[PDB]
């Protein structure tokens, strides 16, 4: 029930704005100055201009390293999000992976759903689930995504606790 | 701290999904079955499809009422979400509104960040803040905002709240 940092980045559905106190509503109170995510009054930073930092809610991270959507930030020079020209990732782009989680194509492009996650998707939230551990020959998981006590890729406390052979282990 | 009906419709960072639980995560408790929003390994549906339901997290809602992102779903036949095509709205197309409470331009498209939102937005998200209710020869809000007591539009306890002049008031 909170966003934000005290809601641990958690963010507002229909991109309503995260308070500086970590509630999510409309209007200047939310949306103005230290607003968190969701449709920010000041659009945050991003890609080059921020250290490689990431748009929250999915936004398209425009040229000039401001965060939001349209011609201006999903069209050309795009950096970061559901930019509108294909994302290219994998074996086909010495193993790029694919920003935000999304799913890298048997042939190389970044998106979600059947056509990315499904068969061949090669890093990402692919929908494969894809034995690891030595179960798997030892084999490892993409997106450092914890192989847990059971040879199953993800992230959480079942994956990254205890008896998590590789990974972002917590244990 | 928590996601989808235990949080509030709350959506988890970088596409993590919501488990069935509440919980923010990755791989099969979470993506699987009973999945919420973010990278569902089992897509939802939207636009036409299923009743003009919006894509969470800002997924494309591809031309067959799927969730998702890529070619696929944001290019040819998009239904919803950061679509490759522009998207039209305002006095130039019969009031239409934007979805997801994103911004109309001052020319007729859907956005966020400045040229949306700034001077001239029409619905939406606008950043300029205008004025409602009685101090406003009872103007009201665009979305169904609430007018505050104050005479300002938003969402959220102090807008809805008591003294709500006009718009989505709970008082």
């Amino acid at each position: 029930q909170r966003c934000g940092e005290q809601g641990s980045n958690m963010e507002c559905p229909n991109n309503l704005c995260c308070s500086q106190y970590g509630y999510c509503g409309m209007g200047g109170d939310y949306c103005g100055k230290g607003c968190q995510n969701g449709a920010c009054w000041t659009s945050k930073r991003c890609g080059s201009q921020a250290g490689g930092a990431t748009c929250p809610n999915n936004h398209c991270c425009s040229q000039y390293g401001h965060c939001g959507f349209g011609a201006e930030y999903c069209g050309a020079g795009c950096q970061g999000g559901p930019c509108r020209a294909d994302i290219k990732c994998g074996s086909q782009s010495g193993g790029k992976l694919c920003p935000n989680n999304l799913c890298c194509s048997q042939w190389g492009f970044c998106g979600l759903g059947s056509e990315f996650c499904g068969g061949g998707c090669q890093s990402g939230a692919c929908s494969t689930d894809k034995p690891c551990g030595k179960d798997a020959g030892g084999r490892v998981c993409t997106n450092n995504y914890c192989c847990s006590k059971w040879g199953s890729c993800g992230i959480g406390p079942g994956y990254c606790g205890a008896g998590c052979q590789s990974g972002g282990c917590d244990a």
